[PDB]
Formats: structure tokens, sequence, C-alpha cells
């Protein structure tokens, strides 16, 4: 994995895997405000124990989100998948 808690946006960073679906899934909000959406900074995401960060690229709009393999709820199959609506506020 990489040193940053999140994976991809939805071809920012990395165009890893673009394929929303999956099981064990959780829905959250990313809140990004106007500021660090358009220089592009870090902002938290919403988890199961505890917090993500991840690195938001340069002047971002929302309706977009995060697709984090593994950052879904614990399961006896190992674990889901975390998409997060990212908002810009």
């Amino acid at each position: 994995m990489e040193t940053a808690t999140a994976g991809e946006w939805q071809g920012k960073g990395s165009g890893g895997s673009g394929g929303s679906g999956g099981s064990q899934d959780l829905y959250a909000t990313l809140d990004v405000p106007a500021p660090i959406a358009v220089v592009g900074g870090k902002v938290r995401a919403m988890t199961l124990e505890g917090p993500v960060e991840v690195a938001v690229p340069p002047r971002t709009q929302a309706g977009r989100k995060l697709r984090l393999k593994g950052k879904g709820f614990p399961g006896p199959a190992g674990r889901g998948d975390l998409y997060l609506e990212v908002r810009i506020t």
C-alpha cells in the first residue's frame, strides 16, 4: 500500500481500478472546503474505527467520490469498500 491512508479519487493520483462495485460497503461524505479544494491540500474522510486523510487535487468540484478498498465494514470474508461523496463547502 501507499503512505497515504486513501487510494485514489477516480483517476487522480493514479488510475488504479475504475470499478465501483463490491460488498460490505459504506457510503460516507468527503468534507472538502473551497480553499483546500482550489489549492489541493488534504481533508479527512469518515471511516470505521478512525479517520482517513486524502490529498485533494487542485480545483476540485463536488459530485466526485473516493473509492477505498478495505475501508468498508469488517466481515468474515475480510473487509468491504468505502465510496464517499466529495462536497466542496
